[PDB]
Parts: structure tokens; C-alpha cells; sequence
């Protein structure tokens, strides 16, 4: 049994509690890391400050940790001012292809590949004021990062293999605030999620699907108090009013990947104390 | 010990059997309550050990008991004669929603799953459009209105952080010619009530609830069902009461603590095709 | 001409009132059906011109006539005594669903468009978990099952290109804690009867049905639901019945013959908001 | 009142359709149209060639005819290639910017606005085998030209104005063959409408909606014997077995864009005879 995780800069995301749960079920993580945090998360890694969210009486497995960037598909995509950056030119087969192909000489083939990475540079702006560069950047990255990770990782995966990525339910809602065009990447992504799904099904016998998650302060989230409120809302409104972990993620991802949802596919299930359910507050 | 209350169960060729099968894979004690007209029948098939390999997990499935169970009758005060005086009924007791939650509660103490599993419209084989007010409302009441009884009085007899579920299926949201009686009013009422049960339970007990939309089995329309499933879904598999059972089981443990109220399509994918190919 | 039946007005404070005077701008001639145990009063407040102002479009609101209507009954043969003998009903006659179906026929021939627009759970302020068997089937009854009964007894005197609607409210889908007594069960069956129903009738007599999910209006819970909805809609003009009744015209009518067995939200985009601000 | 129709090539689409109904009701039309086909548009109107077509004892207004490129938002938008291109050269302002500021020049402010184009380079080419570029090509000109279209007209744009969209139901269910990401352009679109409807509604008072059509024989369905199929099939299985027309969509269009429907916004309203509502066939 193994992961590659796909998106994890550091310990207070969903990458990180994923890996974490996947790890109790005895199953070997790879992590899939961006260069411009790479470094230094290796560094923390090494000065064992990681050691203690690395806690299950279980230890974590980290089977590799890989540079990795989903904004490029092969080499040839990689644009010249990048394969030079400070960041970047001491660091090699981090695009999808490459990474594809590293982990399957390092390893074989893998039956599990965790999508849970996003971004936007307009994140800030909302819709109508998000320009066409900035919209096709958030869906580049967020929506079809995923797409392109499964083309690469589906012939390096078994046959009932299994894939997740995460998802906001503000594709299905309005959520003022969440701009950069970041709901439509998220809206994009669950149909592509379900058209993936037909396709990797009848061909490939592999599954794939998407949790819908709640609010996590996780270093993305403060990419805009917005959040704070989220959290603080969610704690007030949700029919569960326990604190969300991203342990709660972790452990409905490891059974998404799992052969026991071996006939759940295309499917967005929200983990989020059921808030998605509320119409009125109260 | 933990234990799980299966309401909605006449042999091992169906959804409860599957989930019974699957959680006693975690050790899970399980009661079967049993429609009291076809429970003497079940007790003795039982008896006969015809369910022995059905039975079989290497380990055998511990069912802690199997009692009737009527879920068209909320208490004692509800048993309205003939039904009090029924060939079948009148042999039996204690067969009321209340009446059983007060039994299991006797003899076990409280429990934590629970799961509906049944479903009955005396006119499911007529349109909706050819479907009379006493069969639409026979349907709601037994495939309905039942999963909110069973919520309010076992509510009482479960520990905090339990977890409910019940069986659905996608007539509901879109349209199934041949699923008739109601039972497409029936299965939209209770997806609907899921949501709304999650909301109260979880303020009120902090105690989860789900509803499964699993894809047609076996235990006619079904014989269709399965051949066009088999056809089109995503995944070519052959789908297993056992395969409903294992996420029944997810569903019903702690570690979907974070989800409630929600729909779970079990079935192969079918739910997300449009147009066939 | 052109005919429609409203089922379900009792003042002019509702939807059935605003959908009759936008369809009186197309010169529709409107029949209302009304819960007999209030006919005779809305009879008297009609006599003494209580609603002549309300019935002014300028041009008058051709109100082609009133009759006892109830939702509860199919035939004749249902009523069942008491109610026979009651105050107000033994004093009226042809209420019944296919009774009122006769006499419309009977008087004005075929009608071509059909509203149902009432509601009622008779214990809709308490929570769908303690709301009784017989509250939650009374509420399917009234507001659910009775959708069905109506297009079964009035398809029969429905010219072809005959179009359908109902109101319902969001209730169905989303958790709004006020809405119970199983209204929300009510609801979520309507919808998903909404969808069976325009497969039937579309496919069977050419006819469409649709439902209207319209915002809170005036006609306690609603209070508080207009508040927030005027607040958080993304519109943030008032609602009025009209606006509703404009939308229900256009339903009704060939500009929409291609459109069916949809939940139409006419409530100034509320739905589609996730969380305030 | 004005309506400012986006994306009408010939008379054979959705564009045509909505027109022809918008004039039974005695509405102003601008058609927006692509210059690859600009020339030859003109041509045959000229000939009257749609002469035919512009019966409805009615004749048809068409106010104004703008060459018009979705796909550029300014005029520092347009490449050097397209502007020299043989087909581009002899024509102006027909960014996105550019037609707004002429028709508020020529008419002042109007109060419609249809969105009627879509486009893929690899719609051909199904999901998983999409390239990043062929992606974001989809989403840029049949997503993202929604949100830009926006940006610019809504203050050409009286208050209680409307605007509609066009999508299909692929982006909500599986549609095999409706590729190159159109099903992910859908999704994206109609997510969009929610949060645009959000934002020009509190600020703008200005609604906008999305019909969810059903199969017509247009030129851009033809962009794959798929539609004749489709147009079988729907006609064999929608619960109305009548044949849809573009008028019928044209007709809910002119509803959307009146006050009629002042209460509806954000909406995905779908004009397809009820096919979206079935399972299983029979
Ligand atoms: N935090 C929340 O409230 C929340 C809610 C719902 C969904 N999500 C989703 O969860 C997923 C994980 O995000 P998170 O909230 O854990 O924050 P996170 O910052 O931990 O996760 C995103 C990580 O992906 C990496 N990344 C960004 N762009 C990349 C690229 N081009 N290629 C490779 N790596 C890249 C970043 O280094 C970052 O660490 C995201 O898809 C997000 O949309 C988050
Ligand atoms: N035909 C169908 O079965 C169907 C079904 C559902 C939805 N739709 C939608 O209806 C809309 C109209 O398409 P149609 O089916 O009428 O075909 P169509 O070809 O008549 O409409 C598309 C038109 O837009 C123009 N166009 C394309 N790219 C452009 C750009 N960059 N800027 C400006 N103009 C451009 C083209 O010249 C073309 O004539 C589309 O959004 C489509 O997605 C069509
Ligand atoms: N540059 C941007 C960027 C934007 C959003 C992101 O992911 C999310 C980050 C936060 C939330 C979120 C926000 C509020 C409440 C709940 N969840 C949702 C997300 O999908 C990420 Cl990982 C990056
Ligand atoms: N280059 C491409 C291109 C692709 C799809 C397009 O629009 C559609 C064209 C056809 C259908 C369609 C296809 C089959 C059945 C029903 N509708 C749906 C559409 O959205 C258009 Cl206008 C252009």
C-alpha cells in the first residue's frame, strides 16, 4: 500500500493529517512537495521539529519527500526564468511526469494518490474583478492539476487503485470572499471529479473521488480573518459543534482509498460537521 | 462491546444482512428486529441453521438476539385491533418501536447503531400518478416516518456520539419508471428528514445520522435494474449487499465523526451518468 | 379562452391570490377552489367588497367562479362522517377532488392550466422529531399526496399542452429549523413527485408540471424568515406575491413548453447563498 | 430596451433563436460576432440570404452588427499575430472593452445581455488526454468571458437589468464525448452565475441566470455524429417527446431578461423537454 500525497507544505493542512491516518493502516507515504517551501520543510523535518505532529503510540512512515510542482506536466513546460529561480535550479524531476516516473523506479507501482494541493494569485480580488490570467492561473492549479496528476499516475497505479483531492462548498454556494476565481476552480474540479470517474472506471478499473472539507486554518486559509469567521461560524452552526481536525479529513480519506468504498466513485462527500445541510441560521 | 440494532430483516439476501455481516468484521453485537409476521418463520430458519454459512465472517457473526419488530407501530397504545387479534401478531409481544427499545435497553443496555433498513408500499407496482392516498401514505409511514420514530425513542437508550443509518435509493432525486406506490415520495421524504434529524441529533445529542443510496441487489424491476447497472456504471463490478455493508460500517463508526446528514452513493457510480454510450 | 384552476386561496394575502391576478393580465379566467370550512366566510368578505381592490388589474380580475374544495377528499366516496356531518361541510356539497373536477367540466368545459397551492401539517410547530405518525401523514396528505390526486382526476378535463404548478419552499433541501411538522418531508416528496409526475403526464398526455420554490411572504417563523431573507438575498427588494404570480403565469403558459418537472426558486436568489457576511 | 447578444455565427444556434423571440417583444438587438466568420455573416444578411429567418407577421430589429472577440478582454490584450491575422486587420474595436464603450457611445446604457459562446480547441479529445493549454482554452472562452463580459457592460448597464448564459447538463452528470474540458467550462460557468449573481445583485441590482439547454443541431455541436445522436436520444426519452426548438430556449431567454422574472437570479433553469430529470430509460 502506497500514497502518494500530492501538496503538503507543512503540518497544519488536510496532506498532513491524511498522511497521518493513512500511516495508523500501516500504508507507506510519499510526499509530493513545492521547491518554494521545500527546502526549509526539510530542514524542520531534520531538526526533528515535526517529531512530535508525527505522533499517531504510532510513528509516522515517510517513505520519500519529493520536490514537486503541479503547475508543470513534463520538463518541456518548464519556462526558463523558473528551471532558473534561486529555488528551483538545485532541484530536479519535480514535474508530474518526472515525479510519475521517479517513485515507479524508486518503488513500482502505487495503489493510492492523494490530490491536495490549490492555489490562485487573485485569491484576494473576488470574480468580477479577477482578470483572465488570474482566473486561468486558479484553475490551472487547483483543477487541472488534478487531471494531469491522474494522466501521469494511472498506468503507475493498480488496477483498483483509488484517488482523492479536496473540494469547498463554495462550488455549490456563495461564499463571498473566496475569490481569485477559486470557486470555480473547486466547481470545475467535482465535475471533472465525475467525468474522471466514468473514464478511470470502465478503463482503468481505479477510483476517484473528493471530499467536500470544512474550515481548517491551515497556511492556505490565511491566504485572505476570513477563516477565523469560517471557523468561528462552523463551530456555531454546524449540527456537530466539535472542533474540526484535519485528523476527521484524514480518516474519511483513508477509507475513500480504501477498498472498503470499493463501490462509492465520482462522488463529492462533505466532511464538515454536516454544515453544508444548513439553509437557515438559528 | 458495541452494539447495532438492524430494523428491517426477513433473510441474509439483503441490505441489513450485508451490514450485519460486515460489522461483526469489528465485533460489533448485533439485534435483528424482524417483522413479526415473517419472525417465527426467520426463528426457525434460524433454528434449521439454514443462515449458518451466511453466517460465517473465520468467525462467526454474534447475533445478540432477534426480536419482532413492527415498525408501522410506535407504542403499545398504537396495536389497533384486528392487528391485536392476528393469526401472526397476537402469538408475539413487545413488537412496537417503543416497545423494543425498552427490551434491548432491559437486557443490554444502550447501544450505539442504529440502522433502518426497510421498506414497504403496498402499491409499489402501480404509477405514483395510479397510486391512492391510502397507499402513498401506507408507503410514508413505513418507509418514512418509521426512521423518525425509531429516532425518537431510541434516542434514549444510545450513548453519546452514536450513529444512525438508513437505505435509500436515487428514485428520489430522478426520475425511475417502474419504482412506483410512492416509494420515489417515500425515499425524497427520507433523504430530506436525514438532513433535518442530523441537525437536532447532532445539537441535541451530538449523534449522527446518514442514509446510504445503495444500487439494486437482489434479495421484475430489479432484474432490469442490475443488468442496465452492470451495463453503464463506472465500474463494472457486480455490487455486493456486503458492498453497502462496508461503508454502512465506516459510516457507523468514529471515523466519519465528521459527517452527517449526508447521502452516500453506494452503487457502482451509476448516479453520475447522464446520457448511456 | 382560457381557464385555471386555483386550489388553495383563502385571502388575498397568499401566493394563490397573486398567481390569480398576474394570470388575469392574460386575460385567464380563474376558478378558485376553496377549503370548505372557510368558503362561506371568503364568500361573504367577496359579497360585501372586501376584495375589490384587490381584484383590480386597470381592469377587473374575471373570477369565473368559487367552489368548496377539498384537498383531503378524492371521491365522494371518502368522506367519511363524521364529516358529513359537520358544521360547516354537511351544509356544502361537491368538494371532493373529483367532485370539483365535474363541476368545472361540467359548467365550463376543459381547462388548460392548474395550480395547487395549499398547505398544511397539523402540527407543523414542532420538530419533525416530535411530530406523530398521524401528524407527519396528514401533513403528506394535505400537501403532498394531494398534487398527485388532483392531476389523476384533472387531466381527464385538460385540453393537451395543458400546463401544471405547486408552491413549495427550500425547506426540502436545506435545514431551516421552524418549517415542522413534517413540512419539510412534505416538501422534499412534492419536489421529487414534481419530477414523476412531468414524466407521466408529459409522456402520456403531452402536459407539464412544474413547482414553484417561492420565499417567505406574510399570508412567528416568518418573521424571522423575511428578515434574514431580505438582509441575505442577493436581491434586496421586497418579495411580493406578484412576483411569484408572474413567474407562475409564465410557467403556465407555451413560452415554458419546454420546460418540466423543474423546481423553479423564485425568492430573490436566496438559495443560492451559503453562509452571511 | 437594448440587448447586446454575444455569439451568434449564423441562424442555425441558440444566439439566432433568442433574437428572433427577444423581437416578438419588440426588443432593440446588437449581435456580437467572431470575425473569423464576421465577413461572411454580413455577406449573407446582405443577400438576404436570412431573410427567411427573420420572419416571425413580424420582422426582425437587428439594431447593430459588431465584429466581437471574446477572448479579449482590452485592446492590450490582442497578440500581434491576430492583429495582423488576414481576417482581423481590417476590423476595430472588438475586444471586450472596445464593444462596450461603443454601444454606450451609439445608445447609451441597455439592459440585456445574452452570453451565447463557447469553444474548445481539443473538445475533441476527451478529459483525461486534454492538454493544460487546451484546458484553460475552454474555461477562458466559455467561462471566463461570462465574468469579463460582466465586468464591462454592467455599468453600460441600467439598475434591474438581466443577463443569461447558456451551459448543458454535462457539467451536473456524466456526458461522455462532451470533452476538452466544455464539461469543466459548464461547471465552471455555472458556478460563476451564483457568485456573479451575488455580487451584481446586492451591488448593482442586476440579475443573471444560466439556461441549461438541450440538443440543437448548431455549428459548434458539430464541433464532434454526436447531437444526432443526442437530438435521438432526447427525443426518444425527455418526458415532452416534442422537438426542441431554439425558439423554445429563445423564448424562456426573453423571460429571464424581462421583469417577469425580477425574483429569480443565479439560477441554472433548464430548457430540455425534462431530460435532465430521468434516471433510466425504459
Ligand atoms: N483549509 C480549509 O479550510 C479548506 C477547506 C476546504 C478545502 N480545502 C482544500 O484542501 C486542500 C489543501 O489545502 P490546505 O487547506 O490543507 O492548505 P495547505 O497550504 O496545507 O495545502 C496546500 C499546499 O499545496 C502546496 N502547493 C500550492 N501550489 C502548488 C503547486 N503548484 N504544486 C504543488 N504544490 C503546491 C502548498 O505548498 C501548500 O502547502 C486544498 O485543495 C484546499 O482547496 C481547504
Ligand atoms: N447546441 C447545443 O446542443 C447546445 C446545448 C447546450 C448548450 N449550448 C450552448 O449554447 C451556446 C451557443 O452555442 P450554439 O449551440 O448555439 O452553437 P453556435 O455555434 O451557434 O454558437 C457559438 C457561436 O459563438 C461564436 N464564438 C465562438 N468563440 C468565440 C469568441 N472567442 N468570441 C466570440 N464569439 C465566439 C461562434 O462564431 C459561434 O457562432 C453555447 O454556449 C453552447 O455551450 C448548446
Ligand atoms: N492562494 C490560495 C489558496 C486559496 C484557497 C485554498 O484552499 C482553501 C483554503 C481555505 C478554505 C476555507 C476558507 C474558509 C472556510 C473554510 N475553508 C477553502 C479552501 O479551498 C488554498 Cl490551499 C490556497
Ligand atoms: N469547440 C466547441 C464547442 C463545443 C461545445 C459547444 O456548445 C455545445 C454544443 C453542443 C452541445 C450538445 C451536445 C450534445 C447534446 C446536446 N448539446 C452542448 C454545448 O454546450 C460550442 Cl458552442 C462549441
Amino acid at each position: 500500500d502506497i500514497c502518494f500525497i500530492a501538496g503538503i507544505g507543512d503540518t497544519n493542512g488536510y496532506g498532513w493529517g491524511i498522511a497521518k491516518e493513512l500511516s495508523k493502516r500501516n500504508v507507506k507515504i510519499i510526499f509530493g512537495i513545492w521547491p518554494p517551501v521545500y527546502n526549509i520543510f526539510m530542514k524542520n523535518y531534520k531538526n526533528g521539529k515535526f517529531d512530535n505532529d508525527m505522533i499517531i503510540d504510532k510513528k509516522m512512515n515517510i517513505l520519500d519527500m519529493l520536490p514537486f510542482d503541479a503547475s508543470f506536466d513534463t520538463a518541456n513546460d518548464i519556462d526558463e526564468e523558473t528551471k532558473n529561480n534561486k529555488r528551483y535550479n538545485m532541484l530536479q524531476n519535480y514535474t508530474i511526469e518526472d515525479v510519475a516516473n521517479l517513485i515507479h523506479q524508486k518503488y513500482g507501482k502505487i495503489n493510492m494518490l492523494v490530490h491536495s494541493l490549490a492555489n490562485a494569485k487573485e485569491v484576494q480580488k473576488d470574480l468580477l474583478n479577477t482578470s483572465r490570467k488570474g482566473y486561468l492561473d486558479a484553475l490551472s492549479k487547483s483543477s487541472y492539476s488534478l487531471i494531469s496528476l491522474c494522466k501521469y499516475f494511472v498506468n503507475i497505479m493498480k488496477p483498483q487503485s483509488s484517488i482523492i483531492s479536496l473540494t469547498y462548498h463554495a462550488s455549490q454556494k456563495v461564499v463571498p470572499g473566496y475569490g481569485g476565481g477559486m470557486s470555480s476552480a473547486k466547481a470545475a474540479l467535482e465535475s471533472d471529479t465525475r467525468v474522471l470517474a466514468y473514464h478511470l472506471g470502465r478503463n482503468y478499473n481505479i477510483r476517484i473521488n473528493t471530499i467536500s472539507a470544512g474550515p481548517l486554518k491551515s497556511r492556505a486559509a490565511t491566504a485572505i480573518t476570513f477563516i477565523d469567521y469560517a471557523i468561528e461560524y462552523s463551530e456555531k452552526y454546524a449540527p456537530l459543534r466539535q472542533k474540526l481536525l484535519s485528523t476527521d479529513i484524514g480518516s474519511v480519506a483513508s477509507f475513500l482509498l480504501s477498498r472498503e468504498s470499493r463501490a462509492i466513485t465520482g462522488q463529492t462527500i462533505y466532511v464538515d460537521n454536516g454544515l453544508n445541510i444548513m439553509f437557515l441560521p438559528d
